[PDB]
């Protein structure tokens, strides 16, 4: 079970929610559509606090359930590959979710190596993608799709151990697959039948093979001043024999051996399938990863 805090102790131990990134002198680790996330210290413990707001366009109603959802999820779901959600304030108009910090941040951001961090070996990076696996097929066990699987919602703690985060979107899962006429996610990272509106967990394995792509390659999903703009795209340039996986493995690691890298690859290219009813299941990635140690 969880903790009831009201504002004036979130408030008040994230420097009143300085909102200037932590590298200037704020509070701020990260943001996102829905929030901002503040480094906070509850007792003697570091935390994350999202403190939640419309940064797209999106109701209060929708935020709302949002954080309702989140609560629901993490209550039922304890496991090493998720966050772990301390508890919460609903108390007046802001919504607060509070987490135990990461010391590693996102996966987004060690790729990235923003702000100095080193690059992440390979070896670090083939545990973070059977962990992430993990906690996806956690999740889809326990019939959730997460619906907003991207690097940046995979943390990592102080031994790399990945926890997947954000789950104000996700839906229970069953018969048929479903659809809804709110399209939510990261385009870049999203199956073609999510973009449609579609409500499927085989939506959640499409999104992980781009995540594996970032491992391998350490390329953002999308960039503009980049060709091509989209990271998916690679899988057609190397099917078309026109470039291999090799051609784009990440250059910041000295521990990459051409086996494991085309074993990871291969596992990404089938969760890539855009025929939804091709892809592995969730169960199916984590042993064709677990193999590949
Ligand atoms: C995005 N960043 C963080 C996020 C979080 C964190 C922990 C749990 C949750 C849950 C949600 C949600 N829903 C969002 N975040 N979240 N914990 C730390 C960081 C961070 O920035 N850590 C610092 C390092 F990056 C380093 C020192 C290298 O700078």
């Amino acid at each position: 079970r969880f903790h009831s805090f009201s504002f004036y102790e979130l408030k008040n131990v994230t420097n009143n929610f300085d909102e200037r990134p932590i590298s200037v002198g704020g509070n701020k680790m990260g943001e996102g559509g829905f929030g901002v996330v503040y480094k906070g210290y509850v007792n003697n413990t570091t935390v994350a606090v999202k403190k939640l707001a419309a940064m797209v366009d999106i109701t209060t109603e929708e935020l709302k359930q949002q954080f309702d959802q989140e609560i629901k999820v993490m209550a039922k779901c304890q496991h090493e590959n998720l966050v772990e959600l301390l508890g919460f304030s609903s108390d007046g108009d802001d919504l607060c979710l509070v987490y135990v910090y990461m010391p590693n941040g996102s996966l987004l951001d060690r790729l990235s190596c923003l702000d100095g961090t080193p690059p992440l070996s390979w070896h670090m990076r083939c545990k973070i993608a059977q962990g992430a696996a993990n906690g996806i097929n956690f999740l889809h066990e326990n019939h959730h799709i997460h619906r907003d699987i991207k690097s940046a919602n995979i943390l990592l703690d102080e031994a790399f151990t990945a926890k997947i985060s954000d789950f104000g979107l996700a839906r229970a899962s069953e018969a048929q697959t479903v659809m809804t006429s709110r399209i939510v996610g990261t385009t870049a990272y999203m199956a073609p039948e999510a973009l449609r509106g579609e409500i499927t967990p085989k939506s959640d394995i499409y999104s992980f093979g781009v995540v594996l792509l970032e491992i391998i390659t350490g390329l953002p999903a999308v960039d503009e001043h980049r060709e091509p703009q989209l990271l998916l795209d690679i899988k057609e340039e190397i099917e078309d024999e026109e470039k291999t996986i090799e051609d784009y493995i990440d250059k910041k690691m000295n521990d990459a051996d051409s086996t494991s890298v085309e074993a990871m690859y291969s596992v990404a290219s089938q969760c890539l399938h855009e025929k939804k009813n091709k892809r592995p299941d969730i169960k199916k990635v984590q042993q064709l990863l677990q193999e590949m140690t």
